[PDB]
């Protein structure tokens, strides 16, 4: 066939489905996935069109991090026309995809100086280098916020043209745009990709059916590598993707008000962060926790709910304390084991992957969709996505020393972000006693690969059998690629 | 007979009527959504001794309410047997625990927690209830933060818990088995004339005729009857004691063998864990008196419930999965006591205003009202709690003003806050004047209990003025 | 006689004694006061040469406040030659009066936004208006500091040429300079100023002696008005001076190090503040608490010691935690009831006053000394110190409404500066319940006079009899002047 | 007659001096030490006549601990007649040695359950086994206390006949009683004990003099072993004594009141504890911190002052917050390296030691004095003090496993006693990461000796060179005794 099957109905699957359907009107594109969107990252997202807000000192200190940042800056330029093209298929009554145009990044002292101070400086530097319009503003000039004075910001950065979308209205607009362009929605899950003679034949679905295709695009979020790893050799050639389990909430504000901009901190301990995304109709979105889990989890923990609520009420608006909780949302950020996305072609003809985007796949979606569609048409797509090809040796973007410094810093940051109150000698004591055990873990896991801090903490506190299984995985990957 | 309401009280009275008068047709109103419903949000504890406070037992009305709770406990074993008998193994067990441990920690006000622990011990000794003060080290399962840990623990034997959801399912099943009819609509209006009930207009526009109407509509019960001539100032108002609770799947599927609880805390909230089947635990429960109904938890309520349970009961709950946040309205009577029995309108009955322990008292209250409807005298000590009455004044204005300041300070100590050491005394001195001024302004004769007085203090001027008018109209009607 | 008696041996008494002795070599000047310096402000002082560091929004919102600030800026220019003139009378072995040239003002969130944010902006504005050399600098560039990250500064302001002196070396240099200029030190206290026919005759001392004089200069710190109030009518003509009881400490640092600059916050709740003043020999000075007391107190409270130590260890340097406490110091800032100093002549011929300087008499001392000496010589002294003449109706520098707003703000700031951790509804509840009782107190005390916030809180929590005595005092002042 | 020199003027030196002078009319006794009492434990002590109040589960789990406890119970019986015999040499105007007859032990949650709950049970058990008069009482029945409700006791234990003395009045009474009995006070320090042919000749003093004697009793507190270690072989034969540096304070209460009983907790992290000892004249004593230091320290750290004040104001009486600080006191508890006292004779003829009594030498003083005086007269003194002879191999009273469990428990207790506020997973994480490094230190120090927890934490955080010097010391002790 020349038929295309997109496996997955998040932002990435639907974005690539829309681009394929619009640019190849001669081909039949079928998109799989159920309206429940189990473990789905996209429906749990605010979401911020985060490019500069996602900048950390640690990310920009590596070549792979600077490459990822460059792609985020490129994606931002596509959003205005992308939104126009999606709203064009609907009417006023469908709601607006865009919920804010601008972002304010706040700097408070409810966190580690080694993350928050370093990251604020890195955001300012990235904005200056990219010639992005921005201004450091008086905190008194930030509208709406009403923090606890002991939790208040002392610096604020207004980023112009870095905004937010309603993730639910975006998903509805993508489905509507996909159908308008001739796409077919088949609400079942793929169980298996069938291939032989190094070529895709199609997909077995969970209702027992077989769908033939010349092209299969896997955009199944955190399930994407588990689906492809079934094919010969690919188990140690496609980097593993884990569940970056994230908790967010929809709140009806006490007075129906909301801020005119996104409000956020820089990224905090183990890739969580605090933000408020404006919504229509007297609602605000607050996010968002992150915990890398070696198995999927579809429910918030008590700890996650309390940390999210406590940070938002103290650092953003005390009025949220008296506001009504409408929904606790949980989704899995696709967390790649080497810290970088899996975008492009495979050694299997007609097999494509769009996954492992962690915190900013939704932001990057229009760029990633256009990249993969260009490749499927025999083009070279977007420059700078080559290192993020899905079939690869694990990337080592940092030295083991850089990661060990990072994991101790992030561990200490879980204290400062709480925020804890301890005797003044205790933090230095904890730092000195954390270094040895993390160094020992890193040395034991592999002679060549080091997991990024977010994954390393999850491994440190996992069962012995899960640790031993990872040592075996790293050894098998090393064997395959060396 | 029409029963208006499908909580524990409506269904309990429906079951008793259907079982004891097989000759009469009983129809029970209410929707499966159970909007603002207290019963489905309840754990629930069969709380008699666990509900004891020094303040309650210092009043005659409080001691009378406590006596009825002790009496109700004796009915539960045969009541549960009679409800499970209409089902099979697959329906699950109503009883989830036989015993309760009351814990005393320092995450609260000495003026509430220390006084209330002593009052519970005294009530157990006076009632000859089986109990013993035990070593905290001997309490199984708990894993508190050491800075939030109990230093005293009290094991109460035969004071247990039921699964409120399995109880509601068992009551509906038992009601149908006894010939009851479930009509899933709400009453909009009780029709009466010549001082006699004719029946009920429903929200699908229909009219249902009846000689008897039993109102058990929880926090909506008085608003429904107040439409009838004169009754607006003769049936004490019932407000929403909005309560937040949660179902949690524990990290390891374990749970305690007993109820774990504190005594009642600031403005009639309290901390407890109720065992459930299938690796779930129930944690509760917040309380906030609202002058209007609210069906959603506030952020503050969720955080306080979770923070107290994780620190004071089990730190493992921190890593446990949140399955459900539950919200319900405890029917909060304006004079602090329930509304149980007959009316000046022939065939009009009320079962409401039970606040924290209607579910516990349900088998006793059901049998009381069914006896009255049969021309009996029901249960001896329920006469003062007749629904058509002047507002009860169970405490002096001075006792209530002391209580409201104590409870206000307890919201700090229960957080728990960390303040400069002069600040609490400063807050106490500056709280006394404004609460005394509010109490004096509201009425020359009536004083709302502390739980309601704080809600009135922080309500709009117009809501305060409407209450002054209500109290004046009640005084006019009864004096 | 043409003899001069200076009553008091603090910075003001000794500074005026030195200037009189140096400029009238024909007259005998005797200076009274004991080496114990009971309740003495000067020996408890760091001290900061604070002009811009003392700026608050509230002070600069009044004409009297702007006038006081102008005089502080003028005093700064006299310090270099004043220090030269004092060290000239000694040798290398006497040690250096100046301990730092520059000041860094730090902004953290361990306080009320309504004080700390407003005051930081006011300091920046005062520096810009005066064309003073200064720079807002990166907190990372502030040397030596090692704060708790949850208590850390996010903004820092370097003020050039605003420094510090060792108060003990200054007092020793002033005594030595006074003797070099022909002054006589008589270590007894004045019990009584004798006057008749509207003219000073001299001073009865506490050893029962009588010293004759044509001139008596009262610089007895917080005792100054109580001494002069004995003279006919002067009880209701010289504004009362109360004890601004201040606690400070000398600490030997863990490693003998100290910062190269003064480190300070702006003034905080009820005119306290946090600062570190460099000292020679591996010592640092930390200060300083403030509590207005209606009666003198010569000992620190436990609360004062804990608040001073807790703030310095968290907000400046955690290493101070392990440092050795050498001395807890207590002194009475002369706190004038109308908020302004008492400098110049009296209706009694030859009777002069130098007092009521509260937080910055030591800084202003060379200017105030030269002013009073000019007046004693028939000059007009320094322009703008005429409004601060000691014999006056009480100044009303602010509206009752401004003071009631200030006293509630400062009350709440005692919480935020602790810092407390409270349920988020409690602060607004406390603010609403504080307003009524402070308004009631202000209305009860007088129809015309309102005490500044620092004094109003002391009166609020004083005995009924002390309140009633103040109502009588205000009534008697009103009678005398209207 | 025959000369005796007592080296040291604390409770032990003066108690033995009084007993010798009273009982030995044949002997001339001279007692050395200065009125400054540098590093002196006794003047910094409250002091509690602590027998049952000093009970811990850990102490009573060892044979040596139970033996030490038995001696404390015996000492209590001597105090009434001892006090009579000392007050008899004075008049009413000298003041009363006894300040309280009874003690209340309070149990609150501002500490580790593994110390405070275990120790409360151990105190109850020791009282029941001894048939001591006591009762567990309602906290509401404890007079005077006004704790923060979040810091309040929930259990209280009244111990009858376990009281307190004023340490300053005791020292004055001992000096007066010593002089009345013919003792000579020579206010110089010993620099050197001279011996040859295995016999004491006398003492070189720090004024360069030599005093001849047949008998030298060393009771120089924490300096006792350093003084004798100069003599041949004795460096590895007299267990080292370190400085258990303790901070306490005298406070004038807001209203002149005080409690009628001692108020105390059981012993807390690394042998500190919280207590209030009644004093006459509107003063109370609060104590007391403890930190084992490898070198003497004569000044309180900021941390010590804050922890003492914070615990007393929260857990005992909030009124202490507004009370006046009269004195911060610092003294060195003589801390023996093997955890037990050094009482009795030496291999050097006429050389005796009374030291290493740590927390309860003052309580035991009448018993210890009578023991040593009996031995010096050719008696056998008190049964059960033989195991505490000063010339010995280091005692090993606990297994390495017991001490490693204890040191981790005590480390965690420094957090719970603060009290800290941390995320709920942090304590378990700290416990797991503390175990390895303490086990490694214990293994490195010696194959045979393990320092008790109080000393082990001091060694853990000492310089590498101090650790290496201790490894050498332990090796040299092993060589000498095996
Ligand atoms: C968080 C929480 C915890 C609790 N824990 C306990 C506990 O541990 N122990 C205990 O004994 N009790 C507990 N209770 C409940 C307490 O006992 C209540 O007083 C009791 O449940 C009230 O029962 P009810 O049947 O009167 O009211 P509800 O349970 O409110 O039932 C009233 C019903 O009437 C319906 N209704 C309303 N208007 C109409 C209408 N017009 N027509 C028809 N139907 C209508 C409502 O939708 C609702 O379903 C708890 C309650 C809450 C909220
Ligand atoms: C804060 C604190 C609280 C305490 N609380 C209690 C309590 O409640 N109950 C209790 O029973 N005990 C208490 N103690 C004391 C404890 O019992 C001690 O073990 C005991 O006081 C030790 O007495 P000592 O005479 O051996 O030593 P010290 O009291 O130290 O006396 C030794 C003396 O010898 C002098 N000296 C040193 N070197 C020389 C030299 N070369 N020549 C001459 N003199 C020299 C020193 O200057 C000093 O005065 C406390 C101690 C401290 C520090």
């Amino acid at each position: 066939q020349t038929d295309v099957i997109v496996v997955g109905n998040g932002v990435l699957g639907l974005s690539v489905g829309v681009e394929i359907a619009r640019t190849r009107p001669d081909v039949r594109v079928t998109l799989l996935g159920k309206p429940a969107r189990q473990y789905g990252a996209t429906p749990a997202a605010g979401a911020m069109l985060g490019a500069f807000g996602e900048v950390t000192a640690h990310a920009l200190a590596s070549e792979h991090g600077r490459k990822k940042h460059a792609l985020a800056v490129q994606a931002q330029r596509l959003w205005p026309e992308w939104i126009e093209s999606l709203e064009a298929t609907g009417t006023a009554a469908d709601g607006r995809i865009k919920t804010a145009d601008d972002t304010v990044v706040l700097l408070n002292t409810v966190g580690h100086s080694a993350l928050d101070d370093a990251n604020f400086a890195a955001v300012l530097t990235a904005l200056k280098e990219a010639n992005a319009p921005h201004e450091e503003i008086a905190v008194e000039s930030v509208d709406w916020i009403d923090p606890d004075p002991n939790s208040r910001p002392l610096r604020a950065l207004h980023i112009e043209g870095e905004g937010s979308v309603d993730s639910g209205i975006l998903l509805a607009a993508l489905e509507r745009s996909f159908l308008q362009a001739g796409g077919r929605l088949h609400p079942v899950d793929a169980t298996e990709i069938r291939a032989s003679h190094g070529r895709v034949e199609g997909v077995v679905t969970d209702d027992g059916d077989f769908l033939p295709a010349g092209h299969v695009v896997v955009a199944a979020g955190a399930r994407s590598q588990r689906l492809v790893a079934a094919l010969p050799g690919l188990a140690h050639r496609i980097p593993r993707i884990y569940d970056g389990v994230g908790v967010s909430a929809l709140v009806d504000t006490w007075d129906g008000s909301g801020p005119a901009t996104v409000l956020r901190t820089s990224n905090r301990a183990f890739a969580c962060g605090l933000h408020l995304v404006p919504r229509a109709g007297g609602s605000v979105y607050i996010g968002a926790t992150n915990a890398v889990c070696l198995e999927p989890r579809g429910a918030a923990s008590i700890e996650e709910t309390v940390a999210l609520f406590n940070c938002a009420t103290h650092q953003l608006h005390r009025g949220l304390n008296g506001s009504e909780l409408r929904k606790v949302q949980v989704g899995s950020r696709p967390a790649p084991i080497d810290g970088f996305p899996l975008i492009g072609g495979t050694s299997v003809e007609g097999l494509w992957m769009l996954s492992g985007t962690y915190r900013d796949g939704l932001h990057m979606s229009p760029l990633l969709a256009r990249h993969v569609v260009s490749l499927m048409d025999g083009g070279t797509g977007v420059d700078g996505l080559r290192e993020f090809r899905p079939e690869r040796d694990l990337i080592s973007a940092w030295s083991r020393e850089e990661i060990l410094d990072d994991v101790v810093r992030h561990t200490m940051a879980t204290g400062y972000e709480f925020p804890w109150r301890l005797p003044l000698e205790w933090p230095h004591m904890m730092e000195t006693f954390l270094q040895g055990p993390f160094a020992e873990l890193a040395d034991r896991l592999s002679d060549t690969y080091t997991p990024p801090a977010d994954l390393m903490t999850a491994i440190m506190f996992s069962e012995r059998e899960q640790q031993d299984e990872l040592i075996a995985y790293y050894a098998d990957v090393h064997r395959e690629w060396h």
